[PDB]
């Protein structure tokens, strides 16, 4: 079997989020968001560490363009910080905030690599949870139109890819559900209100880009974890199909055809659960349809069946599904599940429904770095991850689905959300800590030169 | 979570086909089928069973609708014989051809049972194939279009719901792949073209439907065994979904949106194996969408990876998939695997897919059945079968999916393509064999009571 080539414009990239790298979180006029209140909060991040310095990407940007360059990116997905573009949300523009993200990139461009600009990475801006509760009032569907139309009038001309939402299914359950994020919130029924807003905004969003960057291409990004059946039993495919459906089709047949899936639909309307439908949303979600579909891949997921009275280790919903280790696959450190091939059906699956695009946003291995002398940081455990999800990325290519690029997380190693710095993600090391931010420094790891080598053989040397 | 009811219009039905019930092969200016022809061949059927009687209801169909009557079934569906309609495939219609199913349709309506009209199973005139290969000649789409146009003026008026290639993967697959049905071709590239033109004959069909019967609903029946992966191994995972789109949505996806799918397309063109494509294809099969997908279930089947020098017992293609047999089903005494969840994950994908209706065309157990004096029969082990695959149905509706109706196979015993008569699928034992047509009586099986009070209680007593 001959497999194709990755495309000539195949998008090499590597990505970031506005929270986990910049810091600078009070300057410039930044109002603050919701994780610079959250993170404050005692208890919620591991020894406290949260975004004030981070690692000072938004000082130190034209270092780390520099780094990029070097690699030989072709692409860079970061998020904008909606914060710093309108401190309150709505009000006033903070032309500070629009100007460094303008100084980004140009220096993107003058360094030939393309921008992926990520509309939305978690940090809604306080003052509008503080006002309507943020994600829980249509209020936000117009108010987000505004911060991303400003996006699109300064940036159009330069930014031809474009990501909404990054990751909704995320924030919307561990912000509403699990109760891990912002808000906080352990409510089902919040969570359902919240998702239908946040589908009416991306949708929106969407029809304005079609308006102000015609030439662009523009997609929500979905955290996509595959579910798999734990053998051919049938009571385990019929968990498999509620378990698709409900933790992905929920999410990415709303994005691309507008509509979600009745079994669940009736499912949570029997719990009463379903979210308050109005006027013209059926209309709205139907008529945004996106130029790719995101994907943000990590694992797969395997299934069984759970009775009513079961599971609510292991994880699910009574009488739909709950996950069971799958002893087929080997796992990292944290017990995540290392599964290239599920990168490939994940693909196929997306194309097969959808006929889709696809865009990878995020792909990575997180480990615990060591810096030996002579600032070397030797992850051969990256660089074999990576390999082996990017061979499967070109069967999938090879088979008919369209990628259009596959973005590595993370360009530096950067903040997590709650767990600090010690599982590093990064081509590029970062010499900082949970207890102190030492002096910042980038070191390029032994990834670093094998990801560089992939994009200068386009592929050819994995 | 409790069980929804049926609906209050459910179409509780039985079925049957022309060839396999009808006989009078030669009577009232009928054509030969290329059935008639088929089954005449030396070696072709078990003792030389043949349709030239079958179980004579073209003489007994006042009694056997008698029988449907007393049972109270909501629906009969039947196939209607082109070769009585139009001897010569095209050309003069038949009018005595006509009468009869006028008759038959009469006698239903006199007895409050709606007729489902079945345009196609398997029986194209032999005329057509000597003049220019039938299915392999685009001419057949206007032949059979004149041919449904006359059976829609006809019987629209009394005949809401139609049917029109039943089991289209069946009689293309098993006539110029396999070589067991007419023409008797083991040929996947002329297998791939009559595929193409019998949907373009599909589509053709449901655009004149919606000129003259524009109250009624149409849709195509696909022979569906779902396909399961046989485990979570990530490559068997990757089977599945290859067998599942190769084997299923390479046909349900041309009847629902128009289109094939790619990677299966890319796969038999890396073959040669790809069809001829016209203009004006694409937009004719995109522009005729049926009202619901009729289902014939029997089985699943599971399958597991198979290597690029693998299986071409097991089947599949190599690099693809292969079956394998599922540890986890039962079996009939005829080793047909036993899965009536799986008739509810089939049921559920189609919902989750194509978000259509669905009418299932057939679903039986097919079994040697006793005559016992006093003219009883007692088949447990039919009802057993229906049963279960009933409650699966109404587990099937409680998720959410619109199954229309069930129409189980069959009414009445029948004659097999090719296997005789000896196992049985009727409600109704019709005293013949293999070697005699000893007095053709019908005698009501235990199923037959049964069913009957499935029908009065709308499924509440199974
Ligand atoms: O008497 P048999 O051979 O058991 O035939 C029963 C009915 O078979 C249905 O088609 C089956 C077919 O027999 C299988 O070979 C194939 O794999 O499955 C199809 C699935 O529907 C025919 O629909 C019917 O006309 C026969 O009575
Ligand atoms: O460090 P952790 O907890 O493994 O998190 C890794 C990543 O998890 C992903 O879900 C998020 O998209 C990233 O923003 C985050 O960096």
């Amino acid at each position: 079997r001959h497999l194709k080539p990755f495309p000539p414009e195949f998008l090499w990239g590597a990505a970031s989020a506005a929270y986990q790298v910049e810091g600078a979180w009070n300057e410039d006029g930044k109002g603050l968001s919701v994780w610079d209140v959250f993170a404050k909060q005692p208890g919620r991040t591991f020894k406290g560490t949260n975004g004030d310095v981070a690692v000072d990407h938004y000082h130190r940007y034209q270092e780390d363009v520099a780094l990029m360059a070097e690699m030989g990116l072709k692409a860079y997905r970061f998020s904008v910080s909606w914060s710093r573009v309108f401190p309150d949300g709505n009000g006033a523009v903070n032309e500070k905030g629009l100007d460094f993200y303008d100084r980004l990139i140009e220096e993107l461009r003058n360094h030939g690599i393309e921008p992926i600009v990520t509309l939305y990475h978690w940090d809604v801006p306080q003052a509008l949870m503080d006002a309507y509760g943020a994600w829980e009032s249509r209020r936000i569907i117009d108010d987000f139109d505004r911060y991303a139309v400003t996006l699109f009038q300064r940036f159009g001309d330069r930014v031809k890819y474009w990501v909404t939402l990054n990751q909704q299914n995320i924030f919307i359950s561990f912000g509403y559900r699990l109760g891990l994020h912002p808000p906080g919130v352990k409510d089902m029924k919040r969570m359902y209100e919240a998702n239908h807003i946040a589908n009416l905004a991306n949708a929106k969003v969407i029809q304005s880009f079609r308006h102000y960057v015609p030439d662009g291409k523009i997609g929500p990004s979905f955290a996509y974890s595959p579910m798999y059946p734990y053998d051919s039993r049938p009571e385990n495919v019929l968990a498999f199909e509620n378990a698709e459906e409900f933790q992905n089709h929920w999410w990415m047949d709303v994005y691309a055809w507008g509509m979600y899936p009745q079994a669940a639909w009736n499912y949570l309307e029997s719990q009463g659960l379903e979210p308050t439908v109005a006027p013209g949303d059926w209309e709205l979600l139907q008529a945004a349809k996106p130029d790719f579909m995101g994907v943000n891949y990590y694992q797969t997921t395997t299934v069984e069946h759970n009775p009513p009275d079961g599971v609510g280790t292991s994880s699910g919903i009574p009488g739909l599904f709950k996950t069971v280790r799958n002893p087929h696959v080997d796992t990292t450190n944290w017990d995540w599940a290392i599964d290239p091939v599920g990168l490939r059906i994940g693909l196929r699956r997306i194309a097969n429904r959808y006929q889709l695009p696809i865009l990878i946003t995020e792909n990575g291995l997180g480990e615990f770095d060591t810096l030996e002398p002579g600032d070397i940081v030797n992850d051969d455990y990256r660089i074999d991850y990576l390999r082996r999800h990017v061979q499967e990325i070109q069967r999938a290519i090879t088979d008919g689905v369209d990628v259009l690029g596959y973005c590595a997380w993370s360009f530096t190693d950067l903040l997590s959300w709650l767990n600090g710095y010690q599982k590093r993600y990064g081509f590029v090391y970062v010499n900082r800590d949970d207890e102190s931010e030492k002096d910042l420094r980038r070191i390029k790891k032994k990834s670093f030169y094998w990801y560089q080598r992939v994009i200068e053989t386009n592929g050819a040397e994995l």
